[PDB]
């Protein structure tokens, strides 16, 4: 082992020159210089001051225009309010801590951060299932009305909360990741008390590649087989292709972590992916405005 | 008015065409086909099968283990208690509404549906009330011993009777819903001589509002301030969660309509919410066996 396991962490660094101390106890100077902590501050400090505006507007705006009522229109007040939870409940604390240097609230501030940024993320991704089965359904007309919209978003959350919540109560747990200043799944150790291998294998195939599957086999159909509704059919795909942008570096550098634990790699390996995935809370919502005419006219009505 | 108003009834149908008929009087098929009502009949024919010996088992566990007694315990027995009473007292009568496709038992078997499940589903909130003062006692320690759990079993009765027993005896009434096989609270009617709309603010505000407040206040001071009772709190916070699933559906669309009186819906909008909140008869017992160790155990003990 390359790195040093603790009773609820593991740092990526060794601990032979005695120099490494938990990241719940005192800030992580010695495997970064103070400057790089700032630095993810600041970026937390604007996703948070650019996200909170962004996504509430988008809350407003909806609820405010009647006429947006589509299960696309559904599907981005879902997201908008997954993303304010992202904001507040988990990135509240990414920015205390990167402040700090280590997590100052112990154990809690981590499970928040790792809770509120799996959740946000996964809502996004079971949207995008929701999404290409609506699209699949209107293009090819195998309809997909208000209550389906509805129906969706609720199923989001539940499918989002199976994958979230089990690590808080037992079934794995969130661990920091990096320089230590944000929590995610304990790809690293094996933790026999919770069970952590089966939970990390649960999470790829169940809140990954099934939904991928999904998503691709319906694009499969469109592809291989008016004007508004190609309008919401762009969307959609970029909308795919910002998620994997997103995501990807992140599920890859974790599945190598599993595939690989105790392995020589040190704390700017997952920092990078982890925080960058935090962008999560603020694309869809711009997407959203580049490219829905609809949405974009009732947002300039409204903030003029 | 987009729907039928009947002296007792409320069918979200337009009677432009003259097929609407009371659902009290005649099969409802002239809103959807009788494959629909076909699946409501099977779903609850598997939530009684199910619901029965898995809330029987559990009160029988409970009794025959003197060692059962802490807070926690007496709250579940309270629970498979009420749910074998939402079992034959409510869930009979859906069974054979839904195998017929009406209420053949007139106003007196939408009674009992809505009775038992409004009942039901106020002992589980306000035993999560009980629940969350309890792990703020224990946890924050600002001793909850036998004696006030039996008083607060004893306190979730009389508040679920204060909310589910007024319909029944001229405070607002029960109504059929959806499809017209489950009967809820009059949301749909202003219906002067029961006084409803009072009695809708005074469940959402009492019956909802007032135990989310008393819950997430506990909870709050249970996060900004062993393994036994680490287990205990674990088990409460899914208990919390799952209850939000099981019922905001239901809780939303219900205040949709009351704000929305004979808006465009259709019976399809009511009839999934709240067909899937009568989950609610089974689901805490499945939670106890999965999260409780020393109850799991008694119970492979009593069934082996
Ligand atoms: C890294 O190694 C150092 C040196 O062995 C550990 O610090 C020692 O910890 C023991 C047990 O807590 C104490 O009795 C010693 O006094 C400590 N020595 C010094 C110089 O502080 C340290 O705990 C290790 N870090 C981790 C995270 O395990
Ligand atoms: C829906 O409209 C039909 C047609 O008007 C109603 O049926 C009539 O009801 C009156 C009053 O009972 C009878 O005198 C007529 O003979 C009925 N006509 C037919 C063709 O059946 C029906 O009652 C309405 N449904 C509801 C629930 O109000
Ligand atoms: C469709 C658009 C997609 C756009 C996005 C494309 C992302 C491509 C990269 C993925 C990260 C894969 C991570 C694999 C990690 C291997 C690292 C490795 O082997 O490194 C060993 C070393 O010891 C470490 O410090
Ligand atoms: C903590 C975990 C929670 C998980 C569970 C989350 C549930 C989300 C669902 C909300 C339903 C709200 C209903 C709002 C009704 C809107 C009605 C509407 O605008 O359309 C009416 C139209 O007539 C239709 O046919
Ligand atoms: C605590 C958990 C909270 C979950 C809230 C979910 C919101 C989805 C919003 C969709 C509601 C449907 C539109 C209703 C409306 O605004 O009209
Ligand atoms: C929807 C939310 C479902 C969350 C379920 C978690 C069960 C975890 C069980 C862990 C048992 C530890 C012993
Ligand atoms: C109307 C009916 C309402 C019933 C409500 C009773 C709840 C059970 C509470 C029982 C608490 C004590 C149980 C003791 C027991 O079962 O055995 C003790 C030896
Ligand atoms: C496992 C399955 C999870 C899906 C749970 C989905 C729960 C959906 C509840 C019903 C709902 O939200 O329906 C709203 C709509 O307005 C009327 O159909
Ligand atoms: C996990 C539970 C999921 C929810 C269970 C709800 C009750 C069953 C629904 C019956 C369909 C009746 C109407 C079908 C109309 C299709 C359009
Ligand atoms: C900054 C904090 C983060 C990224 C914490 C946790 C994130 C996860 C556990 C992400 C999981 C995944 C998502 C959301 C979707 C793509 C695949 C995934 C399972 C790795
Ligand atoms: C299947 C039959 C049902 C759902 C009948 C009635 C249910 C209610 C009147 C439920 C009321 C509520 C509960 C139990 C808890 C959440 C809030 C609430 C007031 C909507
Ligand atoms: C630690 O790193 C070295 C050098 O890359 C490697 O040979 C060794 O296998 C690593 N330890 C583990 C447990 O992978
Ligand atoms: C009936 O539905 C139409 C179309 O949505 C609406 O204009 C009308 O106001 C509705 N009636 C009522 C009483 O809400
Ligand atoms: C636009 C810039 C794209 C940044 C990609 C971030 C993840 C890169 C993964 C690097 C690593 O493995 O540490």
């Amino acid at each position: 082992m390359n790195g040093t396991e603790g009773p609820n962490f593991y740092v990526p660094f060794s601990n032979k020159t005695g120099v490494v101390r938990s990241p719940f106890e005192a800030p992580q100077y010695y495997l970064a210089e103070p400057w790089q902590f700032s630095m993810l501050a600041a970026y937390m400090f604007l996703l948070i001051m650019l996200g909170f505006p962004i996504n509430f507007l988008t809350l407003y705006v909806t609820v405010q225009h009647k006429k947006l009522r589509t299960p696309l229109n559904y599907i981005l007040l879902n997201l908008a309010v997954a993303d304010l939870f992202m904001v507040f409940g988990g990135f509240t604390t990414t920015l205390y801590t990167s402040l700090h240097g280590y997590f100052v609230f112990g154990p809690t501030g981590c499970n928040l951060e790792g809770f509120f940024a799996t959740l946000g993320g996964e809502i996004a991704l079971w949207s995008l299932v929701v999404l290409a089965i609506e699209r699949y359904v209107v293009v090819c007309k195998p309809r997909f009305g208000e209550n389906h919209a509805i129906m969706g978003v609720a199923f989001t959350w539940v499918m989002a909360l199976a994958c979230a919540a089990p690590p808080l109560v037992g079934w794995s747990r969130y661990i920091p990741e990096g320089m230590q200043c944000s929590c995610g799944i304990d790809y690293y150790t094996p933790h026999e008390e919770t069970n952590n291998e089966s939970f990390v294998i649960y999470m790829f195939v169940v809140h990954f590649i099934i939904p991928l599957i999904v998503i691709f086999f319906c694009y499969g159909q469109l592809v291989f087989t008016q004007k508004a509704e190609k309008e919401v059919t762009r969307m959609v795909i970029i909308m795919v292709i910002a998620f994997l942008i997103c995501w990807l570096p992140y599920a890859g550098v974790a599945f190598y972590i599993f595939t690989h634990q105790g392995s020589d790699f040190g704390p700017i390996f997952m920092t990078i992916p982890a925080f960058f995935a935090k962008t999560s809370a603020v694309y869809n919502p711009v997407i959203y405005i580049m490219m829905n005419k609809q949405f974009r006219n009732c947002m300039v009505t409204t903030l003029c």
